[PDB]
């Protein structure tokens, strides 16, 4: 595929993910010299938070990169993907920290909050088993049941996250509009590459799909969280 | 075994979970329409909890059916055993998420929910390793082993939390003793269908046991949601 | 190696496994008899919390002895080695537990509090990885991120811990000092006896790792709950 096989292992994609890995970690050290004297408590929760979303990235991607965070599945087919598996574990903890960040901004309640983090989990789980599983009739079912919570997840975020965000300042507002909108604008582009991709109909090689989550993870993670630790909204 | 191959892959028991992922389903989507506009604080919490309870066990029913949700295991003395191994990734938050259902309604403090979670999660890892097992020695050590943790949850249920319980009005108590009730009861079938089936003894088949399961899992998470959701105790 | 092969199936280190998972055990059920009256809130978390460290030790160790927590992974070289994994399960849980200990002792922060769980938690996951990696460069490389997480663990420590715990009575900090020095001493020798050890460079043959790590858990674990358990400061 597209890029260049960086440890002579066959992987042309290892290019992207190694610059990730770079990306990922210049973000997370970034984020921890901009907040190592920070001393309000409610910026310290934010810096936390958002320093610790590039950071577990750094790792998936690092993992993806060495090959350990890819798997062989053999399809009913007999056609053979490789399924880097390694995103899930990422997103998995990562989602629900940069929903906290939302909710945090918002003030929302912690029902909410849970139930954010909750619906989150799933969507991400299921989008694993749909990625691992053998036959066509289960991956996208997988895909449309992780879709599904998706879409809770946005209705909840454009809702209930929303109309929290609205009783709070201008420039509080003004943050927390422009990283929702960030979000269901990015977020679901991940089901649509998806499913156009090596894990779907493979009409998108995985060389130029593992550039697009590279690009996709570093705008969601860093440059969310640049936009976020910025503003004066905490 | 009892049951219908729905997939044509030789698994009888199929028709068992396809019955059980469509309960689960069906079970999900009444509590959340029956939560839809609930606006009391205190309700609200108990639907979040209780929703998921289905809704994750529709997912690990769901993976059974289709297939990724059962390993082979090859025991020491060369029987091959199916184990349906997700039924423990299901019961690791599902059944924490139970508890603390009741532990809400008793109004436990936040050290006993603690514990209560930890000793429960033991009990459901110790059970999946059992489940795994190769040797018969380590099999029921380990059955045991999660028996005991189990025997910690009933003991802290029926002290710690029925005696916070005792506090709350009538209509709240009488709820909590119906749930406790069925707790003990259900749960406690757990542990035997193990022993007897095919993780166990295996003097009854997986076809069998895959429908006691299903019984008992929709019993104790639908069965006991409408109980607890439908109460005046919230 | 050096040891005694109990279960007959070629590993001599079952002995000290063995020793381990009866010591793990006996610690656990010693510190819930030394709890089993207590009233006071906070002292009981502390024995929530600290019961839960040795009991989740003993099922890893268990697992260990077992044969099911062991795994082998073939090197890029060509060398087999037995990875006990199981380690990374129960120190996924059981060092934030014990780091919750201190953080209680201390009364610090919230934020602090969830800072120090999720490096400690990029610690043992990264840990894992490289554990289970093929090629000396993966393998290395992430002994050097854990390490820099856990360098991240030592300096949350020994600056906002202990500057936190300078403001309780001398009684308090007489203990929390102690536990601390115990923590950072231990805890340092587990990623040299990595790097050493059969997971590292092999000058440390597996028996003699195994009887090391069963030391320093038992220590890390027992030894550091009987002088918190056993403490006024509560
Ligand atoms: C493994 C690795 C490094 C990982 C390091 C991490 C994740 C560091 C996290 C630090 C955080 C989150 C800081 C929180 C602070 C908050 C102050 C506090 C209350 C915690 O004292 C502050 C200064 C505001 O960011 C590299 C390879
Ligand atoms: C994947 C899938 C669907 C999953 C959907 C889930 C799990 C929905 C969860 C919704 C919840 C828990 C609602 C909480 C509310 C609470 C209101 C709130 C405070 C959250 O705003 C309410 C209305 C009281 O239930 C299907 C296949
Ligand atoms: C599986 C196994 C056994 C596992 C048992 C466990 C882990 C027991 C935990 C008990 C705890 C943590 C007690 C908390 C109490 C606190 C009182 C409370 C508030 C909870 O009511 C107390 C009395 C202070 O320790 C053996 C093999
Ligand atoms: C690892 C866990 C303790 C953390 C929870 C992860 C969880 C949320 C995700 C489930 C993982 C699941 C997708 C694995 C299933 C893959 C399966 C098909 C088998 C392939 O695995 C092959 C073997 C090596 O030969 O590696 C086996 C590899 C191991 C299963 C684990 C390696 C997973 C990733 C490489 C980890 C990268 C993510 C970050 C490091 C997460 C750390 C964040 C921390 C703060 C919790
Ligand atoms: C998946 C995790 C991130 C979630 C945590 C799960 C955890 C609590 C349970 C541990 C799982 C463990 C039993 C797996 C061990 C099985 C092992 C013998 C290997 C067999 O696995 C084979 C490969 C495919 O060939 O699948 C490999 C399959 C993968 C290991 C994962 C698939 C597991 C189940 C099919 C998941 C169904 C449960 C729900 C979807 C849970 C989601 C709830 C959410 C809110 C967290
Ligand atoms: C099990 C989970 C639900 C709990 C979370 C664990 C997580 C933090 C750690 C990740 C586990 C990961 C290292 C496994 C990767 C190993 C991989 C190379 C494959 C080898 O596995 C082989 C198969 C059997 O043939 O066993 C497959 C074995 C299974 C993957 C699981 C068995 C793991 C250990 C033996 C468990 C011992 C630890 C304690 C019991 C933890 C319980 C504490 C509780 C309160 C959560
Ligand atoms: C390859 C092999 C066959 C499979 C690998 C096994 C994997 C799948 C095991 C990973 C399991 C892991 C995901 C367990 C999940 C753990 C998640 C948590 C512990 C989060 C819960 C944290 C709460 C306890 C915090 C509560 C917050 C309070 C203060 C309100
Ligand atoms: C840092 C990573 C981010 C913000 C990742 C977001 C990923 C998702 C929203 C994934 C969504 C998916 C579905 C809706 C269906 C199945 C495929 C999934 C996981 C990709
Ligand atoms: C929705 C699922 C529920 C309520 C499941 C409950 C399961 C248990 C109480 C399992 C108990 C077990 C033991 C006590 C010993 C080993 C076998 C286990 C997991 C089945
Ligand atoms: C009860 C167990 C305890 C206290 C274990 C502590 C383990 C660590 C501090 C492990 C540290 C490691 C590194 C710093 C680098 C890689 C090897 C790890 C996991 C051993």
């Amino acid at each position: 595929q597209a890029g260049f096989d960086l440890l002579n292992d066959g992987r042309p994609e290892t290019l992207w993910l190694g610059i990730g890995t770079l990306l990922m970690l210049i973000g997370t050290f970034y984020f921890i010299a901009r907040g190592w004297g920070v001393t309000d408590k409610e910026a310290r929760e934010y810096y936390a938070i958002t320093i610790l979303v590039p950071g577990i990235a750094s790792a998936a991607y690092l993992a993806m990169f060495f090959g350990i965070g890819v798997t062989e599945v053999e399809l009913a087919s007999g056609t053979v993907l490789d399924i880097y598996y390694a995103r899930y574990a990422d997103w998995l903890f990562t989602t629900p920290l940069l929903l906290l960040d939302l909710a945090l901004l918002a003030k929302v309640d912690r029902v909410t909050i849970g139930t954010l983090i909750g619906v989150d989990a799933l969507m991400i789980v299921t989008g694993l088993i749909g990625a691992l599983s053998k036959t066509p009739l289960a991956r996208y079912t997988w895909w449309l049941f992780s879709t599904i919570a998706f879409l809770f997840v946005l209705y909840y975020l454009l809702t209930s996250l929303r109309s929290a965000a609205a009783k709070r300042s201008e420039e509080v507002r003004s943050t927390f509009n422009t990283l929702t909108a960030l979000v269901a604008v990015l977020w679901t582009a991940y089901p649509i590459l998806w499913i156009v991709g090596t894990e779907g109909a493979g009409v998108v090689g995985l060389g130029i799909e593992t550039l697009a989550f590279m690009v996709l993870d570093v705008t969601a993670k860093v440059g969310f969280g640049f936009v976020l630790l910025r503003s004066r909204a905490i």
